[PDB]
């Protein structure tokens, strides 16, 4: 009812979808689950349906060469509508084939290696914040929420280095701005809401000419104007906003008023959760496995002596830590799947793919494959070792994506976990707790997220 | 299109509505410009479409009488819906037919003369807690504003005698109890969403199904689990929560878990804004009137002399006070029309009232009426002298409505405000400042509320 | 999702709803064979979702009579809401409450025996009209397709007993008359369309709001006018249309012309494709049961000698003839289910209802019940039988449903079905053809009709 | 609200659109008057809003040709959606894009010249069909309704160029197949479903979910099936079927089955009631103008001299005849506009046009702009003389469109007109009577037809 029939004429095997449901109420115990049974029952290839939505899984690494970098532009531009987006429909990872290729110009320049690099001694400031911070809590011997800590840090980093506004969002959790952004959090698509969105894609259109948008409309309205503020106040009087207001100094047409905002709030909504997150899995190995701990706080004392502060140099020096942290992003890659949608009939590595079909990589479950990695299970940082980090398929590990609509903020997240970890770990060990969720049971839900949060004893060095 | 052809058949005269919005352009100036318009260019009655929705206002005091407390039961039982509600769905306010008849009987006894009295001491602690801010903000010069000073107070009042919860939320703006309720705002009827509803009433069930609710869905999540925390705190170790867990300690079928936190709810939203509101309608009055304000302070001086504590008895002893209160809800009736659907076809005093049309008393515009009120656009206490108040019309002058559905918190509000207004002037003047927008001009919008927020000079007495 | 949990609570056992679609998948073998499975696994009582109405199945008599007869008025006074209606809303069979009790009494005398007796002599002249044409099937040995003969035959008695015209259908297929009128078929409940409804009732009004209609915007709009012609060419110079145009010659506020239409509409629907259906369920039990239809032959002989012309009182005059179609309607109980909705909270024969149930008899499971009936699949007359029809509980028993708002045309179509039988009956046998369906195979469907279209020898007495 | 700003920001004049309506109500005249009207008080080019949508009316020659020709395939190459269609989305005039290339492909070599001269021949035969009703009605000196005796002949020859089937349809009126293709009448773009899905084109989705076409599906599901029986017979033992089953024995991927229906559908569509009225335009110009008419017949006569049976090659022989058609086709282009949806931001003549706005060209304006025309309202055929046929140019006279995308059958339909007033003209001659509208009136509506009507005496030669 109606489009069902679709992958059963193809011959690409599949779970039976009930009528109008498709196949979501196999959704009870999430996206990575789900994606891992299937994966195992099927093989290299599968479908299924989101309500009447078509979505074709794929597992080849040269079919998903194909469609993330081959035929990015020819045919598989652009991602799935989710929901009524108002006017954040000009948000960069929202936007559209020649829309989309024009912000993503105008906005690249902002995230080179050069504008990153100048962006470090900032985000460092907010390090030794995230420290004093995590000492009252050290010396008070009572066990940390690590996505507390680490997300009034991120929220410091992303206000830092998008806007200039200063804060210790930890202390001032009742800052105005801090309010707002905080808000900002991951949609969980198995919600209640999004999961009728699915089922009723006909209503997007109806809750749209209601101005009912997804990004609540006064954390918005809240950020729009303080940008125009900004705006107006640094004009005229090294920050994302400063970059993309150089960059209206004048593809093309430059970026409008409206869609400089838009930027803005998709990269705190980006970074915000993601790099808290990220931080949290992150610290939780390495409180679950104290020789890697203790190997990398060695590895940070030879590059870094006497706690010297990290530097850019200094933190592409540390081998160790970039091992730590893609085995981390291996295990849990936030995103879990990417998508495209299929804007023609098309023939990639001798299979049709018609027009309208949502081609979806499930990176969970590839990160996850016994077929490409042993023990998968296992938190291994050695699989990345500069060894055997050649025998690692870039379209099976996927953290970051790939082609070019890959992340565009992957050096920033890499860069600004790195500066945390280090000068983190540079002052403490972190350690289990009675209350530590051992093993971490993943969210059963829409997100990666731990399903109970991360709690570890925090001792001073 | 297609109930548009109703009030002409009728022969009740009306502005020429519009396929699909019906008159709705009209409300461009307002409800309260559209009311007066159309009374004096049609008469004692007239009719309009909310979009396809049937309109009819009427005017006469008895076939007012007959619609709000004659036919109440029989006909005229219930408001119009306005939008998705949800749960709300039992608020008080909200509900229909036998389910609201036993919810007010559940909840009358709530707001006796004897219950309230016993709330008396309460409401007085957060005066002099109004007093001492105040005064912060007298000494030093700074011009108030007086919506966030009443806000703050009316907030405090309503946390305490609904929860017992103790707050300076002027002091404390960013308690996590104090946020939650300040959103409990009224609701914007000519806004861009409920405009919608109206042109789309037919969108409302769609809403409902995607569980969207015009009461946030986060701020009743609070307080459904802060009620049932405070519940099972009190259960087992003065104020309306305790009222209503006494009551479903048994209409009749008691007060559900769930139907006693909607009205929790309702009365926040309820007592709020309006509190606030009135009381600063009220000190605008009484700045642009100084005699009225030295007249009131002497009488309060009389009554309290040595500023004594006021109580119950000493409330209703004063006069004057009642009269200024009376008169600034003639000129601000917060409600500005009161509405109950047909739910029959009736003939009232001569005229037949098909069934489905909302019936519609314009109380703003009765309020002002010239041929009822002399000099209608000024402020005047003594109209309602005890000499002059038995020339007043109850159905021409209904800031709370009438009938067995008029306003519950009448006695608690008025108590509220007075206890206010007498310790304020106990100790301040309130002078207009240069900034101080005079005449007030009221919201083009859907509230009754100033154009521009009230700011006034207050120095010490 | 949301509702799913009432039964649940109410210790009312059923079967599981998956989200949104409720039960409905469980009709993919009918209403009928769902009905009886439920009644076998669940017992006297049980529960289950359309969507997410809440539907309450209920099997005892006592409980039967209370929602259908005691507390029809109260309680149990209309039926579910099923589609856009548009001006069909005024239907008598469609309308709710005080409309309806008012429609029902204005054409209730239109239903009397003394009308049905003064109608009996135009019902006859077809009755011939049908034995001529299936005489000339009889005499080309050509197996015959009841439902079109018969078709013609019901068709032809509505237009003569409702507004005078006069037409052999069967001979003029493609009179204007006669097309629009044919498209009045019933309405099949598990059809795409009405399925939809189902999960998504939050649409139906706004197919409203576009004026469509599930029934024929032109089919309608045809006889709006033909009526409204014949109107005005009988006035000014026997059937329905008269009767009800005597009427509103004066409950009480008349009969409105577009009132008037809509009840002519209904009758055809309701008498069209029920009568034909009834005579071809029994013509077919009369061919599979040889001996029944030569009881029923000599029965007819005795009573009308010579071929005697019918009349009213030789019609109830033939008790075999009575017997022979209550067992079939027992077998073939046209309507499937009775159902009312529950419009209050109330406690029938021990059971608390909540407001907003449906609630259903499930006859057809009931005419088949074991526990009442013994061999209950076996065409058995006998069973009706001046001898054992006591012992045969009206509500279990109820083809036509019971209580104030019992089938209004019961008299009337027992009567035309009959006067159709004796003078078809008079005339010819009725023998099964290699190519009949035996044993009869119900549709799958929602509509309570053969799988295979019922087709006879007809041979000449 | 909310894209009603577009027109204002570019400089573009326009009448002021309502809220929600954008200018709707402008059509209570009808879309010429409208556009006539709008082309005087604003210029060469103006903006207004159906509903939402943004439509930008252009009158320049040059920037008519680049959008109807240079800039079709990269930015002008679809219509605008109308409503929900279902499968008829496959139709070669409401596909999109590629598939629209591809499906104008395969069907072009359908309407050559070579096919079309292939198909005279058949197209007679019901030229001297349409002769002996004529004078059936000639004989009996009883006033003719053009188009059905019109309709009759257009529905003869569109079933037997496309399937074969042989049919007096004046004469079998009621022919099932007859039937059917009647219902197959022009969409009237201001009625009231169409209107509603202007202001709720977000309904759209809501209604194809549920199946709902605004073909009739009985319609299409008995021609979809007839098709289907027609192709299984012809497989295996001249007309458009056999020509696509011929071209799916292979743009490219040759054509579905269904894909094949859905052509043959969008046929008999736009040539039924197109050749029909056109004809009717053209009868009725000749009747209130004799001379014309006798001029034309003395053409007739002069290149088939006693009444010789016209051919391919004598039809174009003639000059007169053509003129006379195109001055009617001026005076009544029954698309009355051309529209193409702007799939990109562009500049076309010096004019920025953003991406979703609907470009239109008004035609039926344009053919009568007294800027182009001397006495534009005039019936005069001169105009057309090869002498000053030269001075016209193409892109103000438009009748069938212009580009990749204009009239397919343009060929066919002059042909066959053109075959039709020969063969009627060779025999009679068409006279006013006193119940002839004239000078006949427009419809107010959303079609281009009159207003009453056209009926004529007619008289044998
Ligand atoms: C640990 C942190 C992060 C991870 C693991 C991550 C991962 C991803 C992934 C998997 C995608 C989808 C790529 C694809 O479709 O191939 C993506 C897209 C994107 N990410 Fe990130 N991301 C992270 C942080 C960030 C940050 C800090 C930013 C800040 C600017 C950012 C901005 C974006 C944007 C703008 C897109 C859409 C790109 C486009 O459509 O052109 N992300 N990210
Ligand atoms: C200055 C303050 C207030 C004014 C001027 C005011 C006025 C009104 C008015 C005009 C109505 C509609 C009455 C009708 O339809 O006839 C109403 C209803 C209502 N009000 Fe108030 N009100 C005030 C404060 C409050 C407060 C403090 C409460 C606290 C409990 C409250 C609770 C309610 C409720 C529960 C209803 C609906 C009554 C029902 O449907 O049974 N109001 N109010
Ligand atoms: C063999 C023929 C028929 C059968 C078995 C039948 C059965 C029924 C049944 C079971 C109901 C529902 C009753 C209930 O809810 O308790 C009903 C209702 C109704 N029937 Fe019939 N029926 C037949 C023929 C007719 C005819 C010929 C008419 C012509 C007037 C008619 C008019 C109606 C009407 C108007 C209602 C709704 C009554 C109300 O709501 O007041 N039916 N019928
Ligand atoms: C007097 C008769 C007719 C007139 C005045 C007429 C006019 C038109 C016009 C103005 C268009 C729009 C062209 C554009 O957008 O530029 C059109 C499109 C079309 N017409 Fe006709 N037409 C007539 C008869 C026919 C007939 C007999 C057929 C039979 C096949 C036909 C098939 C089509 C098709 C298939 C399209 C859409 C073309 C495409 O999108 O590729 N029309 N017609
Ligand atoms: C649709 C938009 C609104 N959602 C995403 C799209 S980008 C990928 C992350 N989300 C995802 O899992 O979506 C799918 C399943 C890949 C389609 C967004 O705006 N992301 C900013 C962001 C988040 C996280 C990491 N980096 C950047």
């Amino acid at each position: 009812t109606h489009s069902h029939g679709l992958f059963k004429k193809l011959g690409i095997p599949g779970p039976t979808p009930l009528p109008f449901l498709g196949n979501i109420l196999s959704y009870h115990k999430g996206f990575c689950m789900f994606d891992m049974e299937c994966h195992k029952k099927y093989g290299k290839v599968w479908g299924f349906y989101d309500g009447q939505q078509p979505v074709l899984a794929i597992t080849d690494p040269d079919m998903i060469k194909t469609v993330l970098v081959k035929e990015c532009y020819s045919v598989f531009t652009n991602r799935r509508p989710f929901g009524p987006v108002g006017f954040m429909k000009s948000a960069i990872s929202i936007a559209e084939d020649e829309e989309w290729k024009r912000l993503r110009s105008l906005l690249s320049p902002t995230f080179t290696s050069g504008k990153l690099k100048e962006m470090v001694p900032i985000i460092a400031q907010y390090g030794d914040v995230l420290v004093r911070n995590l000492r009252r809590e050290a010396e008070t011997g009572k066990p940390v929420t690590l996505k507390d800590v680490f997300g009034a840090y991120s929220m410091d980093v992303i206000t830092s280095t998008s806007f200039g506004v200063n804060i210790d969002s930890l202390n001032n959790p009742q800052d105005p701005f801090v309010e707002n952004t905080k808000k900002l959090l991951r949609f969980d698509f198995l919600d209640p809401f999004f999961l009728s969105i699915t089922v009723f894609p006909f209503l997007i259109p109806i809750l749209e000419v209601l101005n009912i948008c997804v990004f609540p409309r006064e954390v918005t309205n809240f950020l729009r104007k303080s940008v125009k503020r900004m705006k107006e106040s640094r004009l005229e009087d090294v920050d994302f906003l400063q970059l993309m207001i150089d960059s209206q100094n004048s593809s093309h047409k430059a970026l409008s008023d409206l869609e400089l905002v838009a930027q803005s709030i998709i990269f705190i909504f980006a970074g915000y959760e993601t790099t808290s997150s990220v931080l949290s899995f992150i610290m939780y190995e390495l409180a679950t496995h104290p020789d890697v701990q203790q190997k990398l706080q060695e590895e940070i004392d030879a590059v870094l002596p006497n706690k010297a502060p990290p530097t850019y140099d200094t933190v592409l020096q540390m081998e160790y830590l970039d091992m730590v942290v893609n085995e981390t992003l291996r295990l849990f890659p936030i995103a879990m799947r990417l998508e495209r949608v299929c804007k023609k009939d098309v023939e990639i590595n001798g299979m049709f793919i018609p027009k309208g079909v949502v081609v979806m990589i499930p990176s969970y479950a590839l990160h996850r494959d016994p077929k490409y990695w042993t023990e998968p299970e296992k938190f291994l940082p050695e699989r990345f070792s500069k060894k055997n980090k050649d025998n690692i398929d870039p379209y099976i590990y996927t953290p970051f994506g790939s082609g070019p609509r890959n992340c565009i903020g992957m050096r920033f997240a890499l860069m600004n976990m790195k500066l945390a970890l280090i000068r983190v770990l540079q002052n403490f060990s972190f350690k289990p707790c009675k209350e530590t969720q051992i093993p971490l049971k993943l969210s059963l839900g829409g997100l990666l997220q731990p399903e109970k949060p991360v709690v570890l004893k925090v001792e001073s060095r």
